[PDB]
């Protein structure tokens, strides 16, 4: 059973949307004995709360319950998890800072499975108007699905 760590700075918007729209994917591929997801986030400042009111909000309108509970990265997670996802730009390098040489190739960015939407990050959400959260949700429903795809042809494999 593989192992899925979406990550973000806080774990409150965007990984807690990606871990719910991956494991919807995963069921509807009927792979749930095969993937597990989680989220977490680079910074700690957050930990203990529930996801963005605004996210959950837009979540659950768009077919998804964004239930995690924000936690941090920890140096276990590099070992544990056998792909990592970050959502934008700062945290894959800040993921690559932290983690040990023996487990850097399993660090990803999100964007980088996009087949349609054209975009550099999943943007952060959380300073502005809810059609940033709808954006946030197109862009992981791209990503998402070609990403269970490309794991199950074994792509990412290094």
């Amino acid at each position: 059973s593989m192992k899925l760590l979406f990550v973000c700075l806080g774990n409150i918007c965007r990984s807690p949307a990606a871990e719910a729209v991956m494991k919807k994917v995963i069921q509807n591929h009927h792979l749930t004995e095969k993937y597990i997801c989680d989220s977490a986030g680079t910074c700690s400042y957050h930990e203990g709360q529930q996801a963005d009111s605004r996210m959950r909000k837009v979540g659950k309108s768009r077919g998804y319950q964004v239930d995690s509970i924000s936690r941090p990265v920890v140096s276990s997670d590099f070992k544990n998890f056998d792909y990592i996802f970050a959502m934008d730009n700062d945290n894959y390098y800040e993921l690559l800072d932290r983690c040990p040489e023996q487990y850097k190739q399993k660090i990803f960015k999100m964007v980088d499975f996009c087949t349609t939407i054209k975009t550099t990050e999943v943007p952060d959400p959380y300073y502005g108007g809810e059609k940033g959260f709808h954006r946030v949700i197109d862009i992981l429903e791209d990503a998402c699905e070609n990403l269970i795809i490309k794991l199950e042809e074994g792509k990412l494999i290094n």
